[PDB]
């Protein structure tokens, strides 16, 4: 069909967030983030990890991880 | 369905310059910038911190973790 | 064809099965099996666990066996 | 419909006033200067004889030793 | 003429099959020879191993003879 | 003096068609050095002596010319 660029990525972020799974995104500099996704964009992820709010740059996303399984 | 690509984003950066809330900026080598959030565009960020501005390239930010909750 | 050898790459991996170790900008290495990919970013399986991977963070991607492209 | 309105206002502000400026890289190193020009990816430092051209995509923070009216 | 040097170094490599050392952003030497490349990655083979890499991780490229281009 | 488009096009021009010898930073502190032979879009080819060094220039942080260019 049609190019679908992001089909992979939209699927993976909006099932995570819409199942509420805890996840692991780890960053260029090694430094591990961690809480569920509230909300994302074309370029950033919010996270959620109880009262405290963090806005993520996917430039600096080297991996996520669920930390149930997701079916994608 | 509708996507807006910058929602997300754009609502986090105005939401926290409208209410003057102080937010941390992480960046990929790992120094932590501190200020309020002035103006914006597509790729920078205009930090102030007292007296001093910062002119902050969006591609060196790796999150933004505002100081109080943001209603968006 | 701007992608014509990064898709018969990766999905030649996918297909085959292949075990692949993806390096990343940083120096960790990741192990598991192609399961998807899009423009931007790679789904690896290693045994129950899923990870996203985004391809910026790449270095490079090392199969386990000859792929015969 | 303004991408670039607070980048390019920041550099061309820095520029006309020739105030000088402090220029982080991703790496940690610091350069120091005035900016003489500027365009879609580079700025061009003038530190006393000194040119550099500087790729902004290197570039973390700008920060001018005086206060910009912007 | 984007592409006119990268295109013409990679593909005089590629067709001299010059042995190339490719450098990466973290301080890593890949040694081989290019066997293909596209818009984003390069094809390094070194005897029985291939390695697909990223150009964006890539600092430089230095063919272990002259090229001419 | 300013050239708000083609500023990166006219320095490496120039220092291209005047031999001037640079040196070129990277990312992770490399500091390559020769004179440009050519360049396009996204790399310059550099030469030093005998051999040739092809540069990404997303890999270049500063591209400083060992004489003054008149740009
Ligand atoms: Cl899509």
């Amino acid at each position: 069909g049609s190019h679908m660029p992001y089909k992979l990525q939209e699927s993976f972020l909006n099932t995570a967030r819409k199942k509420r799974v805890k996840v692991s995104v780890y960053l260029v500099n090694g430094v591990r983030l961690q809480g569920r996704i509230r909300s994302f964009d074309l370029f950033t992820i919010l996270l959620e990890d109880g009262k405290q709010q963090t806005l993520v740059y996917k430039h600096a996303i080297t991996t996520i991880v669920p930390h149930e399984r997701l079916e994608i």
